[PDB]
Formats: C-alpha cells, sequence, structure tokens
C-alpha cells in the first residue's frame, strides 16, 4: 500500500519560541519554521533531562495517531521534534485560539452571529464523524470548548491539551460513573453551551451535585432565559441536544445522524452572511 513517513523537524529550525498559555503549563509553546517560514505550534512534554525512552514513545504515540487521522477539520500536524535535546509535536497554529475563548470571553466578542456559530457545531460534527469512521474507529472521549480550535477564518480544527491519555466532568455521560457513545453525549452539550454562551451547571458548586443530578436525569436547563425564543431553528436543534444527552446511550444518535438533519439547517444560512460575521468580530476586537 501507499505509505508515507511524518517528517523529523530538527530543533534548530524552531525560531522565536515562547510558552503558550494553554494546556498544562508549560506544555504548549509557539515558533517559526526558519525554511519553511510558517508559524507553528509545539506540544510536549515538562522541560527536563535526560528524557527518558519510556517518555519518547508516548509522544511518538500520540504523532502516529494525529498523522492517521488528518482531515479537513482535524488540527494538521506537521512532523515531529525528536533529539537527545527536545521531544515535542510540531502542528499548524490557529490563531483565534478556542471554542472556550470565543464563548465567554464577552468583552472581547460582545456579539457572536448565529450563521458563524451554526457553522462551528457543523464542523465539529464533521471532525469527529470523520474519527468514528476509521477503522479501527477513533473515539475522542475529551471533547470541550478547551479542544475545539479556530483557524484564520474561524473554521473548527479538532485537537487535544491532554498528556495523560497516552469543571471538566460536566461533558461525561452519567454512565462513566470500546463505549462509542461518549462523544456524542459531549456534543450535546457544547451545543447548549454554544447557543446560550452560559455556563452549564452555573449555579451549583460542588461537582459531586453535578455528577449525581446527571445520573438521575438531570441535564443543564433549556428555558426561555437560558435560549431566547429568537435563536433560529430552536425547536429542530432542541431535540437534537436532548436526543444527543440522553440517559440510555442506545437512544443517543450517531454523529451521521446529526450530519444528515444538521444539512438542510445550515443551508438557509446566505453564504456572504459567514464572511460578514468574521468580519465583525475581528472589527470589534480592533477598538480592544
Ligand atoms: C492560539 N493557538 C494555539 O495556542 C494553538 C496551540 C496548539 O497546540 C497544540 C494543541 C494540540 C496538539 N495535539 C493534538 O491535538 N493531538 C491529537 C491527538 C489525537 C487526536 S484523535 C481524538 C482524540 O484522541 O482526542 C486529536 F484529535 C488530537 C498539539 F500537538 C499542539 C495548536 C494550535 N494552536
Amino acid at each position: 500500500a501507499i505509505c508515507s513517513a511524518l517528517p523529523t523537524i530538527p530543533y534548530h529550525k524552531l525560531a522565536d519560541l515562547r510558552y503558550l498559555s494553554r494546556g498544562a503549563s508549560g506544555t504548549v509553546s509557539s515558533a517559526r519554521h526558519a525554511d519553511w517560514r510558517v508559524q507553528v505550534a509545539v506540544k510536549h512534554l515538562h522541560i527536563h533531562t535526560p528524557l527518558l525512552d519510556s517518555e519518547r514513545k508516548d509522544v511518538l504515540r500520540e504523532a502516529e495517531i494525529l498523522h492517521k487521522a488528518r482531515f479537513s477539520y482535524i488540527l494538521p500536524i506537521l512532523g515531529i521534534c525528536n533529539e537527545p535535546e527536545f521531544l515535542g509535536i510540531v502542528t499548524e497554529y490557529m490563531p483565534n485560539g478556542s471554542l472556550n475563548e470565543l464563548l465567554h470571553r464577552k468583552t472581547e466578542y460582545p456579539d457572536v452571529a448565529w450563521p458563524l456559530r451554526f457553522r462551528i457545531l457543523h464542523e465539529i460534527a464533521l471532525g469527529v464523524n470523520y474519527l468514528h469512521n476509521m477503522t479501527p474507529p477513533l473515539l475522542h472521549h475529551d471533547l470541550k470548548t478547551q479542544n475545539i480550535l479556530l483557524d484564520n477564518e474561524f473554521h473548527v480544527k479538532i485537537a487535544d491539551f491532554g498528556l495523560s491519555k497516552w469543571g471538566t466532568i460536566i461533558y461525561m455521560p452519567p454512565e462513566n460513573y470500546a463505549s462509542i457513545k461518549h462523544d456524542i453525549y459531549s456534543y450535546a452539550v457544547i451545543t447548549w453551551e454554544v447557543l446560550s454562551r452560559k455556563q452549564p451547571f452555573e449555579d451549583v458548586t460542588n461537582p459531586l451535585q453535578i455528577m449525581y443530578s446527571v445520573s438521575q436525569g438531570h441535564r443543564p436547563v433549556i428555558n426561555e432565559e437560558s435560549l431566547p425564543y429568537d435563536i433560529p431553528h430552536r425547536a429542530r436543534m432542541i431535540s437534537l441536544i436532548e436526543s444527543g444527552w440522553a440517559q440510555n446511550p442506545d437512544e443517543r444518535p450517531s454523529f451521521l445522524k446529526c450530519l444528515i438533519e444538521l444539512e438542510p439547517v445550515l443551508r438557509t444560512f446566505e453564504e456572504i452572511t459567514f464572511l460578514e460575521a468574521v468580519i465583525q468580530l475581528k472589527k470589534t476586537k480592533l477598538q480592544s
């Protein structure tokens, strides 16, 4: 068959290395490739010497998986740095951060237009659906707003800042306190979070109260105050959320079924309204 090797990038080709304030502190950095002349991001362990050989294989495993899963809506890996001095994963740089920031930093982004929100939800489904259609199927099991990255034109790139795979319980289905019905549950909560710009279980301080409540069937509140009546396709989106976070995992739809129903919804938006939505947030961000 047709096989292709991932490039090995020398450490001294990464210029202007700077820490980034994301993921675990001291695990994500930005830089520039001296030859390709593009901005990049570098994911790495905490800095120490010597790097264990068991630690190197942990990084190569994540890199091999991200290499196998290359797709239009998945964070593109560019290569790996494997030397005695440094050990990291180099990917493309997403300039506009994560969906977490866009939703809840209401001063930098006072308004987020509906067409952009619906396209974001659409592209999130496209990336995960591609992961599930692989052989063997790839399961994320960590879908949250912090893992949804946005590129130069606010297109979705799905990523994973965690390191152990190779508050934070609000995206977990109740049966958790193999297993393909996990990601669609996280997606239902993200959909509610996008359409509301509110924190799920805002007034609940103790996480044990959250875990107990969702185990009894309680979900984030859906009323006029959380989801106003002027949301486009409000009735159809609520049916998707409620079926997405169903108590019984067998009653949750696949990401394919969601995409089939999302296609006619997104089609009712004019194509130009997407660009005008992106030009607006970048304009409001100019004066800040
Ligand atoms: C302001 N802009 C930024 O700060 C920025 C930082 C940035 O840093 C990184 C973030 C993540 C990763 N790595 C990663 O996403 N790996 C991975 C592995 C398996 C799966 S498959 C499903 C699953 O298992 O979750 C998957 F989807 C993803 C990385 F290498 C670098 C990248 C872009 N922009």
